[PDB]
């Protein structure tokens, strides 16, 4: 066990789905999931293992931002033997033609947080996926007739910005999302030598008025895990 | 009626004592109020109001990281009408005479985040407390008849450095506390013009590695949290 | 004898307050301290040592920026045995409802200077003040008759910056004064285990343009040197 | 024609392979491309045109580092009429499973250079190549039976650091290989939107500066070559 | 051999004129070197070595950016026996009234680039000419009749720099030139003890002005060579 | 008048010499110049003016550090016409060919202070001298049979450094010698558009045991006051 997981070796699959929302954790291992078990209750980051479709998978919330998922995912490769790491969230749009419900997937994620930087002496780490699973999201969407963009996501320290003008900057140069992990969590899966993918669903456009009725928010994340699950058993070969 | 929480003005007390622990500002609501009442449950972080000696009070949890909390401490200011936020965590301890369990007090807090470089033009922002909350928490644990060093709280990015040898920085700087939240509250209690203070339980000590148990954490810290309630007592004067 | 202070180690009281001016120092001694004597006159930077009410005391200029405070500051530390330094300066205001002859107090300090990044590798150090010795300084004045506002100091490196936005920026986080050496002081007792307090007179408001003259810095801001020495007091309980 | 490129649009097809070494896309030309014809000599960096199974095909050497490749490669894209671009060059091994000969294909590529701070308001962009343009030279390269190792490169402004600590940070943290332009042509290909790639063989580790006969060298750079070529193709369907 | 110098030591002499453009290398071989040899050609880097009034002088390209002339100017230092870099290039002008052909000669090299900040462990290192070097040149021009303004260069990262405000800033502190090299050679002239020198003719003005109007001067390329091999001379005496 | 300067235009020469002690100051008015009349003492910083040779010259102190330095450079120059100031100083050796008796010039200046990337975009300003004062000055030191060593100087922000990491730096990049207000002058010379010099003596030479009896340290200094005085003379031609 570790200060933020009550949990032992053994008691998570080596894949583990990561949603920022212990609610959305739950609702995911009640739905998608067989034989879901809950194996961490600290804080109230809720965590879960089970199987999709015979295959032993865990999923856990990771809370909001690069310090909280940080330690998380830190935790779970180190002390629990995980081997990837899917981060199912929501991201904020900054492209015109990138809707509401699209769904992205962060190969790249850039950020304003030091971390990396803290890594790598300050210096340009690019924090980027495994590209294996990149490929294996994008091929179980295609499977799923489901239409997904591959390219950069923001990982933002600050959800309210005091910083307007740099969500021009982040159009300018073709980020797909903005959301609050992605970097983060790339970060701790080169320094721990794993494989990570961030994976999320538009939630809302950063200047612009539109909404979606709770029905659609919910298949669309839906989808979201429904890619995920299914890039691991392509994963798994 | 904000993005993180469902509640709505009024619900809260203009002050809010704030573990990252949701499940700790359970057993605070539980133990130390009358009549609470859970007020948001939003992505599992419990926001509870109830009374101290006839006071209204707030307990809310913020969660791990400058991001995590500076969203919901954004949201108490501006729509809820918190004038006060009182920070009441766990910190790691570098002195080698700071045990387990003693109680500091964040009159300021140095960081290795970006947030206040970038809300301050890339200098350096002196992230402190409200004095006054600094003096009621002093004359209220004094009351008490409890210990409480004052001085500078460290708020890391990175529960798990890369950088060991920032330890021994914090140390010859005499950082009472390593923690991930202060800075960042004190960034957005500055920003939308409120006060905050952060008082820690030191909950785990960096080099003689004695630490505490989640369970430890969550529920045995009552200490800090007398002091903070009575602190508010001598702020209404 | 230290390279830039022509004294030994008893010739200065363990508190000194400090002005940038050392012309200043001179007025101070002269008018608040009784039998006193010169210490040091190395660089024209007086420094002088009395008896306040039967306390023994200690005055001495320290120089315009950082980098000059930093070189006597330091060197009373480790070899007069100083282990509380009161610096008592002028400051320019940005706040709205700060007025000319107002008295700031600066429990914390921000900075554009490097000067802590070198110490704290690269990242934000809180530059504080002592506690106690803030407090004492509030309740003298309070003893006194004397309006005093507590909280953060803008250290500048440059009088006359380029960035004249920086001002607004100040402004908006709340700094109560503009001067060039609180900050690294503050540093400074860190690094060498002492206690610092820097209190100052505002001199110049940077919005109204209202000003006084080198005469009335010299001399006339006496409100801070009388809390200054009856906090002192307070301080030896 | 562009200042540092004397041809004109046409001359150039829409995929631009380049080699640091002009003399190597002469090679490139002679021994891979039909009917070609060269397009440029300006400062002696060397242009091609040609045909590959038919398909309009371009090379062109883009010299060495950073601020070279980004000069070439803007050009081509603004005046050209190209849209992708495919560094081809030599890399240095930092980790000890990656062995010479391997090929390596940057997806991301981190750098010391702060061409990218400058564009990205002093933030972390994780400068990344095309997915699909990733994908195709990961199924070219398995057709002709070659594993290509798939994730980041390292873009260095100084071929000869006086920082040769930098490498063990870079082995940490996963770095498959070292050169001195996928950075700034990610850069480029971002600001301009254009799409670019990185392949690189590794030509030496680092470490132990273990080297391979021109023999072996001409041989996987031609496997290089061919990858690169294969992966044009997989793309146009 | 050095890996991008195909030579000797003694091929070249202990002075080596360099241009960007290895054809201009080329030009200058034939146009003032008496008995030219080629001494390289490695990736069409060409140089040469002959003798100008009797002085065994050489000439070889550097190629473009900081990265690329740090490369050659390395090598040629600690492998070839190299006292003495001369840089000849074109610069733009920021200022009014410096005017096109123009002579600069930069005593000093401003820069964008990091090269220098890792060196000098993050602070500001200046990069400077040798200066007796700098008299020879001011001295030989005014010989011919020229006079050469002395002051600062800019070495920038990005021929197509995305920060157009940047070069009021230059203007404002009085660079007089341009280009993309000095400060890395003069970085490279410190590491490795030699002497450097970038004399630069003015060869356009960066961005209009409703005050940039000056004049022209009749200074010719071959001028500038004049300038630099005389000052060879003077250096000799 | 100025707040740091109690005079008017008219009352300083339009070169200015300044030691950082204005005690100093003082000897040199007394010892050198003709009718010699005090014009400042606000902040005991004495300032005078008189005759040298028949050509008016002005003396005064410039505190210690850049901050202090800037404030005065910076008010000669825009509010009494100055228009060349020359600092005459002392600083430390590092290089073990710089005896201690070595007069250096610094016709640049490396710094640790952000006050020049504070007025440069945070880019490497090379802080520069005047690079006819350099000259006037190698020539006056010439005519009077004393060899300046031209080169750079490092201006240090702290004169006790936290770690001392960059006195070896200093010497591997070739630096003179270290003081503390070089960098600073010279960037206030570029911002306002006047011109500046930097004179110093070896003081302290590192490493060795070199003695001096006060016949050689008086010579010596005196020796770097008529080079400066000299100097002035020459430019006047
Ligand atoms: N040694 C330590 N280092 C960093 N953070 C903490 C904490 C607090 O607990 C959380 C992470 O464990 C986070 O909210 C932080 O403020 N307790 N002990 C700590
Ligand atoms: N508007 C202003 N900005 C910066 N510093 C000062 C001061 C203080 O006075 C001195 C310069 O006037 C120096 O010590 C500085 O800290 N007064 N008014 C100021």
């Amino acid at each position: 066990a570790t200060p933020h997981i009550n949990a032992e070796m053994g008691d998570f699959a080596d894949v583990v789905l990561m949603p920022g929302d212990p609610l959305r954790a739950k609702y995911i291992a009640e739905t998608f999931l067989e034989d879901a078990r809950e194996v961490n209750n600290v804080r109230g980051m809720l965590g879960f293992t089970g199987t999709y479709k015979g295959r032993k998978i865990s999923v856990m919330g990771h809370g909001m931002g690069i310090p909280s998922c940080s330690i998380y995912t830190k935790e779970l490769i180190t002390d629990f033997g995980v081997k990837k790491i899917i981060r199912v969230g929501s991201c904020g749009a900054v492209l015109p033609h990138v809707k509401l419900r699209d769904v992205v997937i962060g190969m790249g994620a850039c950020t304003d947080s030091k971390v990396n930087r803290i890594r790598f002496k300050d210096h340009d780490f690019a924090a980027i996926a495994d590209f294996d699973m990149v490929r294996n999201a994008v091929d179980a969407a295609k499977a799923l007739g489901i239409d997904a963009r591959v390219g950069n996501l923001f990982s933002a320290d600050l959800f309210y910005s005091p910083d307007g003008e740099m969500f021009d900057v982040m159009e300018k140069y073709g980020i797909l999302g903005v959301e609050m992990e992605a970097a983060g969590i790339y970060g701790v899966a080169a320094e721990f030598g794993a494989k990570a993918l961030t994976i999320c669903t538009v939630s809302d456009h950063i200047r612009t008025h539109e909404q979606t009725t709770a029905a659609e928010r919910q298949t669309t994340f839906n989808d979201m895990i429904k890619i995920a699950l299914e890039s691991v058993l392509l994963g798994d070969k």
